DNA sequence: CCGACGGCGCATCAGC
DNA sequence: GCTGATGCGC
DNA sequence: GTCGG
């Protein structure tokens, strides 16, 4: 549905969502507004009243009232007021820096640090992640065109295989579902030598090779199972350099790898449905495994999984290509 | 009425 | 110094 | 803020 249908309403709900999360620190209200904005973003009719909208799941009395105010006046008094509040607008804004959440943003504003310029002047008050988020503030907010994701995947798959041809790596996320653009790169990695009941260097080896070839440029965090950093495609030698991108790499036990690939491929709506279906079939599916449920609710030991298809077979469901997992 | 609304790895803090 | 909580991101 | 047991 064209963003012109109810774009005004969804923009308003999204803006409210952010202030709830970043300023009032009410994550649940944040999610409530986002859910309301989503259900509304998919409604194929230009809303004529709050009552019409209220019929939609996720939209209640309060948002119904706000929609009536918006339609009649073209704005929301509360939103207008908070938008112009120097302290709140600054807190909300500062959370756009990766690493700065509601707490840090609040602390910074409390002491006069309100703009990116102010952060740049106060380096010693920023932890490592935050300095990285600041350095690439602009790049991190840019999307990644699928053509660049493919080039990124090329490098990742090649280097991983170069380290050990036995590794198995899968780039997931919307990219795996075929999206024309992505917000980042999520890589799932595994190695036959690593199972649930079985080296603290499998991930390190891969991250190191990616750094040696200068693909990975910075590290936000890195442990034995999860790496979060920054990467960048090589510049054409004479063409404007590519922007830096966010990349995560997760090492998962082989016996849990496919449940993981299934999960991190989504979409979110699809996973919810699949887990719902699985339940009504006597199975419980989380990001790690799929286990049988006894007649009394007691979950049994995890079932053998050797491919995404195995998961679908257990719950009597035809395998659905990532492309068809929009929901 | 009133609790659920995602759970967990990693960096860093808070307390001992 | 060790251990648990907290902030943050996903 | 919305849902629902
Ligand atoms: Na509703
Ligand atoms: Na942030
Ligand atoms: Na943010
Ligand atoms: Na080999």
């Amino acid at each position: 549905p064209q963003e012109t249908l109810n774009g005004g309403i969804t923009d308003m709900l999204t803006e409210l969502a952010n202030f709830e999360k970043n300023v009032s620190q009410a994550i649940h209200k944040y999610n409530a507004y986002r859910k309301a904005a989503s259900v509304i973003a998919k409604y194929p009719h230009k809303i004529k009243s709050g009552a019409e909208a209220k019929k939609l799941p996720g939209v209640g009395t309060k948002i119904a009232e706000k929609i009536d105010e918006f339609l009649a006046t073209g704005k929301l008094r509360k939103l207008e007021k908070i938008r112009q509040d120097d302290t709140s607008s600054s807190i909300n804004f500062l959370t756009r820096v990766s690493g700065i959440g509601p707490s840090a943003a609040r602390k910074f504003v409390d002491e006069g640090i309100k703009t990116l310029e102010d952060l740049r002047k106060n380096e010693d008050k920023l932890n490592h992640h935050q300095r990285i988020g600041l350095k690439y503030f602009g790049d991190f907010e840019k999307r990644i065109p699928r053509e660049e994701m493919l080039q990124m995947q090329d490098i990742v798959l090649n280097e991983v295989k170069k380290v050990d041809s036995e590794y198995i790596a899968t780039v997931c996320g919307s990219f795996r579902r075929g999206a024309e653009s992505s917000g980042d790169m999520d890589v799932l990695l595994t190695h036959p030598s690593f199972t649930s009941e079985s080296q603290p260097k499998l991930l390190h080896q891969v991250v190191e090779q990616l750094q040696k070839v200068h693909f990975i440029t910075d590290t936000l965090s890195k442990g034995e199972t999860k790496f979060m950093g920054v990467c960048q495609l090589p510049s054409k030698n004479d063409e404007k350099e590519y922007p830096h991108r966010r990349i995560d790499i997760r090492l998962i036990p082989k016996d849990q790898y496919y449940c993981g690939v299934l999960y991190f491929t989504g979409s979110d709506i699809f996973n919810k449905n699949m887990r719902a279906h699985a339940l009504e079939k006597g199975f419980t599916i989380n990001e790690y495994t799929i286990r049988p449920l006894g007649v009394t609710g007691v979950a049994g030991e995890p079932l053998p999984v050797d491919s995404e298809k195995d998961i679908f077979d257990y719950i009597q469901w035809k395998y659905r290509e990532p492309k068809d997992r929009s929901e």
